[PDB]
């Protein structure tokens, strides 16, 4: 759907608070899959049809990087920096660059660029 994200909760994954399901699920709203508890199954009515068209299950980018290629897409060459040009952030240091966290950093950069788009 058209939700808003804020800095800080782009800093929250940056930091520590937001988890390997929460952060996934922040993506997963912003699409618009929206987990459908009647259904029991990931609506899609709200989400852009390039994106529902090919996926029955959500984007686990912990894991797998499939959508990785996707976001990239919403990602323009003006927004490559969005993590430091809104924010401030780069990249971590070497004591915390586990695979566990670095795979955050890859939706937290589409998280920018979609929010970004939207003011247009």
């Amino acid at each position: 759907m058209g939700i808003t994200i804020t800095d800080e909760l782009l800093w929250a994954i940056l930091k520590d608070e937001l988890s390997d399901a929460e952060a996934n699920a922040l993506v997963w709203q912003a699409l618009g899959y929206v987990w459908d508890e009647a259904q029991s199954c990931w609506k899609t009515d709200l989400v852009a049809p390039e994106w529902r068209q090919d996926y029955p299950e959500p984007p686990d980018f912990i894991a797998s990087r499939p959508a990785t290629v996707k976001l990239t897409r919403s990602i323009p060459a003006p927004y490559k920096q969005l993590l430091k040009e809104e924010l401030g952030f780069a990249g971590y240091s070497i004591n915390e660059l586990v695979p566990r966290k670095t795979r955050r950093a890859t939706m937290t950069n589409w998280l920018l660029a979609y929010r970004r788009s939207q003011q247009d």
